[PDB]
DNA sequence: ATCTGTACATGTACAGAT
DNA sequence: ATCTGTACATGTACAGAT
DNA sequence: ATCTGTACATGTACAGAT
DNA sequence: ATCTGTACATGTACAGAT
């Protein structure tokens, strides 16, 4: 049943090769233009993030996330109205308070200029979507591929106080891992008609999340060549697919994204830390317990950011009750009728 | 029972404070003197190693190991007659230690030791001297008299950042225990070469160096579980270190009574337990409730090593620490009888002093 | 004036003490 | 159970040097 | 500072074995 | 049906060279 779906969802080696070869060309050239030109983003470094680099991308290698991160010395953060995730912040002179919109606009300008000069790849820059920190590339290998270039500020200080109680991995990955993770930099991305709209940045833990995905067992050998396989990634994939399929069919679900599922499974991996609670033989009960957890998040209207406990991704302000009830009904239907949506194209 | 022995063996915070305060002074001052002037050892860095920094030092904080490690770029190793552990080194502030491209361990050690003695003479704050050089030892050993006796072994080491020598390829067999990512990451760290410093009267006597994995061993001791939470505040305690301590004590007590055991050292027990931790990787095979069977299975393993004359270096599989060349059969049989005796009569030697 | 090797500043795991 | 000293990893301030 | 070379983890693909 | 072993592909950390 679910093994068959996972077979469908598995990327093909051939497609992986073709997609990656084209993407790396475009990205390499963009990264070079950010330094070889005396741009205000000289020193920016590349960090690959999201599902493709975590090995949980499903169906096709058609969406790539990449961070162009810029180290900024001793910045001062001021939290935005107790939200936990959003901050004002203090070469960059002409982006003054460091304005996210002004900095993003210049960043975006550079990329567009450079993209116009690319003559061997069919590639363009997608119209800016308000509410997105990314510059999005649309590549036409014969097949459609999207690349989100995310601008990020990199700070090396202590993580902000709103995260103090986040990353609750102590009983799963442990205290040494947590302490070491919190010694890495933290990232601010320009996520953005009220208030301090254009000067607000959002914390990003994409780097931490990538380490977690690739080091996800309570045992060091989980999913390694001299360890046992678990089904943690496979459940993420199934849940991701369920949401994608539903979203494709129902405009009512526009406010939901894969990060909601990722966040939910992070909490499930914390609640059920033992690798034996994710035995491949138990794929079905595991998938099912994840569904039940997600439904409880929907019912209670509560899905805390894993890194920022006070930030509720399912607050009324972000996603209307109607949407959450709608998604509850549709998930409950699929669950009670053997997931017919998994059988469609 | 063994819990009571472990109570005796536990270091006291007071003693730890007094010992460490004095040790860190002496070491800090020695390290600073190595950076002065055109000393050949400018750039040498401190790495704390061995039982005290692994939290398996027993009885008293009276012996501390420290490495003064020097990065040497552009190094060619030539293995010494297929031994796995021993190397010539080839290629500069080290100019004065070279003989036609070959780095002399004994000349370098001698200068290192000269500088330390000179500096120690200038310390009027604590009662400290340099122990007569012991043949077969790379260390400059400091004898400190806080009112209590404390030894500090300062080991000179060459640090190479290249890939570990081929003799180690099959060593560190941690894949089923700590895993492949840990193994890979550990093998990306530098390797260390220390002076072999025998006066056996063999070819290349003064130019032979020995591999050291003290840094790797320290990481292993402090990250010893198959679960990442082993011995942590939101995990379960294991008894891996406690078994190491008990076995260490058994050997120390025996060694202090019996001159026949001079050839044995604590590294033999450390190596044996590393193999036992590989053989029995699950944290559940080191439950604290099972301290006795765990200690017992370790003893039985060590006894088999003694009987079969085989204890492979954990990093260098072909190097046999129990070879005939190192330890005569009589010594191994002697230690076998004494271990079997203690084991069969309730460990009376644990009740001594 | 600017730069930097050295030492202080901060945070926490480990394990001993209460 | 909670508290506390040491070790150790990383970030950063600055006297003395350039 | 930038670039390449090496090593090996995480994947996929498929035959032959269980 | 599943598992195991080998081949074949990409990503990624870091040393040593330029
Ligand atoms: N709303 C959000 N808040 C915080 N971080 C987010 C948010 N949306 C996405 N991200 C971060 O950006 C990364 C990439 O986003 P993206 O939408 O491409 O999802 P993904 O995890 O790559 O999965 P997929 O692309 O397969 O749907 C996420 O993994 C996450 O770290
Ligand atoms: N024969 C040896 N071969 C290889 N390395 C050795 C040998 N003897 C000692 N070492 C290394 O030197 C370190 C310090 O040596 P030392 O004799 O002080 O042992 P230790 O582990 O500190 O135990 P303790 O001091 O409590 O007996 C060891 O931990 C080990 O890494
Ligand atoms: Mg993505
Ligand atoms: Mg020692
Ligand atoms: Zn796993
Ligand atoms: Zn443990």
């Amino acid at each position: 049943k679910l093994k068959k779906v996972l077979d469908k969802l598995r990327l093909k080696r051939k497609d992986i090769s073709e997609a990656a070869e084209t993407v790396n060309k475009v990205v390499e050239r963009l990264l070079r233009r950010m330094q070889k030109r005396e741009s205000e983003f000289k020193g920016v470094e590349q960090l690959n993030t999201g599902s493709y680099y975590e090995h949980v991308k499903i169906s096709a290698p058609n969406q790539f996330n990449v961070m162009f991160k810029l180290e900024v010395p001793r910045i001062e953060l001021q939290e935005y109205y107790e939200t936990g995730a959003f901050y004002l912040v203090k070469p960059l002179s002409h982006f003054l308070v460091l304005s996210a919109t002004k900095m993003l606009s210049k960043f975006r300008k550079i990329i567009k200029e450079e993209v116009k000069e690319i003559k061997d790849i069919d590639v363009s820059v997608e119209k800016e979507k308000p509410g997105s920190p990314a510059v999005t590339l649309l590549i036409r290998n014969p097949e459609e591929i999207s690349v989100d270039i995310i601008l990020a500020l990199e700070s090396k200080g202590s993580w902000p106080i709103s995260t103090k109680e986040g990353l609750p991995i102590q009983g799963w990955l442990g205290t040494k891992v947590r302490t070491n993770l919190r010694r890495e930099p933290f990232y601010l991305v320009p996520k953005n008609g009220n208030s301090f709209q254009g000067e607000t940045w959002r914390l990003s833990f994409s780097h931490t999340e990538k380490y977690i995905l690739n080091n996800h067992g309570i045992e060091k050998t989980c999913c390694e060549s001299s360890g046992a396989k678990c089904c943690r990634k496979e459940c993420l994939k199934l849940m991701k697919y369920l949401l994608e399929q539903l979203k494709k069919e129902f405009q009512e679900l526009d406010a939901f994204c894969s990060y909601h599922v990722k966040t939910a499974i992070f909490h499930m991996w914390t609640q059920d830390p033992q690798d034996s609670q994710w035995d491949p033989r138990n794929l079905s009960s595991c998938f099912d317990k994840l569904l039940a957890f997600f439904l409880e998040c929907l019912r209670t209207e509560k899905l805390d950011h894993y890194f920022i406990p006070k930030f509720n991704l399912f607050s009324q302000e972000l996603i209307d009750r109607k949407s959450k009830e709608f998604l509850s009904k549709k998930i409950e239907y699929e669950r009670n009728n053997g997931f017919p949506i998994f059988d469609k194209l």
